[PDB]
């Protein structure tokens, strides 16, 4: 059984990057043997947040799940032409290498069309810096494209981008150190 | 008189990172016409400032002092290689435009000199994003070489990229726009 | 008077790109004390090009000409999500910090609008990386909207781009090594 | 058989980045079913390359055989804080999405360990864009650690790097398409 968790970013309430999240993990375990966490990051502690305080025990839950997953969904709106402070403050109170062994999904939301490369250059080597196994194709969507009641065209490439993460989980205690520059250095 | 805002970001106590800071905010201040401010984002409000919410009186003030600023100076320790959440976090409570107009230093420190790049690669676009008027080189330190009590060839290149940043600082209300792609819908 | 040079780096002959250089380099030229040269890296001679081969006159012409410009339009077509491979090559043959004391202004045309974020995340840094002055905002172009002949709000940013450019320029003997690390060794 | 093709970008004779490139195909044919391709982009036809000429019998056969090939070695060393224009003038001719289905293994040498995340920022997102399957860590080596005459650590990282690469490589045909957004469109 694959471990997945979701983990989106917005500040906003009635997010709907979280939607988005919460449609790829659905789509994911409805094909795969999969269980599933949204880890929402508004909803945790923000002064344990921002200081990495893992006494809070919701904040080091999701952490631990984080570090457990096989696969993660990691999902944030645009904010100033790249991934939001609420997600990445949270990636920050990872490992070192928390991602090794690991597939991962990147999606995002955006109020433009002008800023769909914010994911490959911004999201994309933050995750390779934690050692991350194998991230596939990202995935954008343009805020008013959404309400899977989107456009088809737009539906496909997303279906394709959860397909091939799907895909891509691994079982094979074999591959969990894949990703870390030492693997013998744990992972 | 200009007025210069210095914004650190380490989430940590006892920041390098905030020395660096303090250091360039008092080099600008000793050869220019110049009041300054400090803002440490870990002094502010973690649940205001997650949410945005500018009924907190201290996080009203920073963002106000930001926006006022002739020049800023950017600081923060490289995370996951890029630039911290915390920073980000207020970065995002800007409005749009908020750099219309205004010059800016980024500064960073790390553990290691492989990520030097973060900055140009990360930061930069994000300021860019908010319609900042000039940005001057990047000054990235190795924590090691920190204690003026840093390595010459280390001390020639941060005082020249603080000597830019005070150079490039405008009084001229014609420049108060430069930045923003449509200057008369305000800035 | 100034001295500026324009460098369009399509592979491809009826280059759009082109015409928008030229048309950024005419309109400096129209408000502004300047001399002004186009080079159309296409037009070089490529073993030349790729081999870094200065006896080639024409390619040392074009080398020196950068080397002595007040200002550089940098302009491109979007290929891969990022510049040409046809203008990089041509930067490469550039001395190291060969941009010091020089203003520039990043322009590109491209075939959808997902990808106006390659300048300032892919050419930005590379024009940081030789010592650049003052590179103001980026300026994208989806290949649609060109035919003066564009939409009206999509002129109003260029010209903006290309006024705040223009508005960068420095005659002062005293910015000559902005930009440069360590100014004394030249730039 | 898997059918490996490494790609060097250098456009200096005597290239280390070649010497890695040669040392990670010769690392990869050891340790699995494979074939395997040197194209160095150096020794193309200057004029055909940069116009794109596929008349030109050795260009037609280096695109045919990375649009064959199951994985890709990249290598190139960092000029001007990012990839060679040699290299990318390559890549430039390849189909849209050439790289759908592929695995893919960044490689590059620099002068500086400053500018590691070249490859993470400057590369992998041009690689994202031509569909590629999967793209696995970066390997970046400093000039002077080279000479397997490598310190021990770089070169645990190097080989580790590889390996991953290798376990990457897919045979299945129902993998040819991953990667692609649109994979019944071909790829
Ligand atoms: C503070 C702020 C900054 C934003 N910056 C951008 C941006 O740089 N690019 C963009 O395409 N959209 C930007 N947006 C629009 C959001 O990305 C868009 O609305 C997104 O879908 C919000 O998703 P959410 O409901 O999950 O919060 C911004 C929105 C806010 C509130
Ligand atoms: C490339 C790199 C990545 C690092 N990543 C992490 C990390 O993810 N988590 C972490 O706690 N420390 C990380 N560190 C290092 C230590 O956290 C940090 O250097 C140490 O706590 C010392 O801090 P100080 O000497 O400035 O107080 C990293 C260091 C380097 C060089
Ligand atoms: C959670 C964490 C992640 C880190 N990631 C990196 C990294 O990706 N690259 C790096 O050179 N240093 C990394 N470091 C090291 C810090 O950048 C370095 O210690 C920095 O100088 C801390 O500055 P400060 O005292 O202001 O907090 C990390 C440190 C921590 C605690
Ligand atoms: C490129 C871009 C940048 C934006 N930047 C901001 C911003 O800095 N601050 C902001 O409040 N809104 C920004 N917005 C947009 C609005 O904040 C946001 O679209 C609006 O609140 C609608 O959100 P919703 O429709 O998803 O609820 C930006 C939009 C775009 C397209
Ligand atoms: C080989 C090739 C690759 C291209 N890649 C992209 C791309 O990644 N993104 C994009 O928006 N357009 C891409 N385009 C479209 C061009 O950017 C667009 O047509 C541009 O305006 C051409 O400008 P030019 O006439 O000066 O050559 C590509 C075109 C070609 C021929
Ligand atoms: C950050 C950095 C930037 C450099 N930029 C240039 C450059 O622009 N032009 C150049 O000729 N050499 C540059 N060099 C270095 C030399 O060109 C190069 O190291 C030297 O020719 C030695 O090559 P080899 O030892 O591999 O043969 C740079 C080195 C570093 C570390
Ligand atoms: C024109 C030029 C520009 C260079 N720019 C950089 C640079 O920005 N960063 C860096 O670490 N090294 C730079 N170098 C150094 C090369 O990356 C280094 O020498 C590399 O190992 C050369 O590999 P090669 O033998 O395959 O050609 C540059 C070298 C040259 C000749
Ligand atoms: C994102 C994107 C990527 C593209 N990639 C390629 C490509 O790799 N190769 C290619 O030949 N054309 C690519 N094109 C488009 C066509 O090559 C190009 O638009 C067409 O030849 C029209 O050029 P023109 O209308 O400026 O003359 C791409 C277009 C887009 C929007």
């Amino acid at each position: 059984t694959y471990s997945i968790v979701a983990i989106s970013g917005s500040p906003s309430r009635n997010s709907t990057t979280a939607k988005l999240a919460e449609y790829a993990l659905a789509h994911v375990l409805a094909r795969s043997d999969s269980q599933g966490r949204h880890i929402h990051v508004i909803d945790l502690d923000p002064k344990a947040l921002l200081r990495g305080d893992l006494s809070n025990a919701k904040l080091k839950e999701a952490v631990d799940a984080t570090c457990n997953a096989d696969g993660l969904i990691v999902a944030t709106p645009i904010y100033k032409a790249s991934y939001t402070g609420l997600l990445k403050a949270f990636l920050d109170i990872l490992p070192q290498f928390a991602l090794a062994g690991k597939a991962a999904l990147p999606l995002a939301t955006g109020g433009s069309p002008a800023h769909v490369l914010a994911l490959d250059y911004g999201l994309r080597p933050v995750l390779h810096s934690m050692g991350v196994r194998h991230v596939v194709q990202s995935f954008f969507m343009v805020q008013s494209q959404f309400s899977l009641a989107v456009e088809d065209d737009v539906a496909s490439q997303l279906n394709n981008a959860i397909d091939h993460f799907r895909l891509s989980l691994s079982s094979e205690p074999s591959t969990r150190h894949l990703g870390h520059p030492r693997p013998s250095l744990d992972a």
